[PDB]
């Protein structure tokens, strides 16, 4: 509960004198990753920035097929290419428009074209439908895994020309990219059904309620394909011993190994304008915010379409959220949208529409009632916070920021 107050002030203070002399820093770029987890996003995003400094490539596209045309026209176009060339688009028909604004909404038009399903590339995410993860049935498309590498090399370029994307992922996404391991709770977004049910695995005695095997069948193009988890998976018998090991073995398949190629692909097409050892300075969280930009959030309209369970209205824990959600900055507070929605997107139409897995959830707040001793947890299905009842409002500034930022 205490040095709560201090350990951010430390922050807030470092990163101020780090933005005014950023020779202070120096020495190598690696360091900079090495203590990420104190650093500004900003001055992440400076530094990143910084040493991404160490021609031009005429491209005419039909607006009404932006993809496939940018497809064709940069296919045989080498890496150097792209990585080093200032993209000159041109739009056949509609010419003379506007200048170097057509560049900006070149990546708009395309990042919107990734998600047509007429490419079976991505699949909308349940938790928000805005947001997308790969589909692991993108073979329908044979194409799909120079599909995959183009759009990792299109993020990746945007980024180099500091042009935002209108494309959000699911968290497992930036995870991969970062090559950062995912977490059980990252199912929560993707399959809440299956994540309750491997909670109750590890909560519950399933001695003789439930039995499995270390293999997954997938009923995947008219087959009853079996695939093992571990060696001889399909034999292993699920018990007490291996019951943690079959919930993180069943969430790397289900994640991450059944779009293995997809992602190698998406990876080897960013990695080449990007690479990983400075794409690395941001986490999962900040790598979004990175991609999309930081939004704008109303804060009174993010208030007046909150319910609360539990809690009420001008309670004393909701008076200090409120509180310390306005003592947050732009990053702060897209760090909790994406604690509690999973997404760094504001809906378009307000807050009175935020989205959940099933419809229109209103951000609520319950209450955690269970030792004020813990952080605050949040669904992203239902964009609900579980917030435990704290004493002083600094005790739950300092729990937020905790849970804000890291995971």
């Amino acid at each position: 509960n205490l040095f709560f107050p201090f350990t951010d002030a430390h922050k807030k203070l470092l990163n101020q004198m780090i933005r005014s002399n950023p020779k202070l820093m120096s020495g190598p770029f690696a360091l900079l990753v090495k203590n990420q987890k104190v650093l500004d996003f900003d001055n992440k995003r400076y530094f990143f920035n910084a040493k991404l400094k160490s021609p031009k490539l005429p491209i005419t596209v039909r607006r009404e097929q932006v993809f496939l045309d940018s497809y064709r026209a940069l296919f045989f176009k080498t890496n150097d290419e792209i990585k080093n060339s200032k993209l000159e688009i041109t739009f056949k028909g509609e010419s003379g428009v506007d200048a170097g604004g057509v560049t900006r909404e070149w990546y708009q038009v395309l990042s919107r074209q990734m998600f047509n399903p007429d490419y079976a590339l991505f699949l909308p995410v349940p938790s928000d439908k805005t947001t997308f993860h790969p589909n692991r049935t993108s073979a329908l498309n044979p194409e799909h895994l120079s599909f995959f590498k183009f759009i990792g090399m299109i993020i990746g370029k945007a980024i180099r020309d500091q042009c935002f994307l209108d494309c959000h992922f699911s968290r497992e996404v930036y995870k991969n990219i970062l090559g950062r391991p995912v977490s059980l709770k990252d199912m929560e977004s993707l399959d809440p059904d299956y994540y309750k049910s491997l909670v109750w695995i590890l909560e519950n005695d399933i001695t003789d309620i439930i039995e499995e095997t270390f293999s997954v069948e997938t009923d995947d193009y008219g087959e009853h394909k079996v695939i093992n988890l571990i060696e001889g998976g399909k034999d292993i018998i699920v018990t007490e011993a291996n019951k943690q090991d079959y919930v993180k073995k069943v969430v790397e398949y289900k994640l991450q190994t059944s779009v293995k190629e997809q992602m190698d692909n998406f990876l080897v097409g960013f990695y080449a304008l990007i690479s990983k050892d400075l794409i690395t300075i941001f986490d999962e969280q900040e790598l979004e915010l990175l991609i999309s930009g930081l939004p704008d959030i109303d804060v009174d309209d993010w208030k007046n379409n909150t319910t609360y369970v539990n809690y009420t209205a001008t309670c004393k824990e909701v008076s200090y959220f409120w509180r310390a959600v306005r003592s947050f900055d732009a990053e702060e507070r897209a760090k909790l949208l994406q604690f509690v929605t999973g997404t760094s997107k504001v809906p378009l139409n307000g807050f009175k529409e935020l989205s959940g897995v099933n419809g229109v959830c209103k951000f609520s707040i319950h209450r955690d009632f269970g030792s004020s001793e813990r952080l605050p947890s949040s669904h992203t299905c239902f964009n609900q916070l579980n917030l435990p009842p704290y004493e002083s409002y600094e005790t739950l500034r300092g729990s937020l920021l905790l849970a804000i930022n890291e995971g």
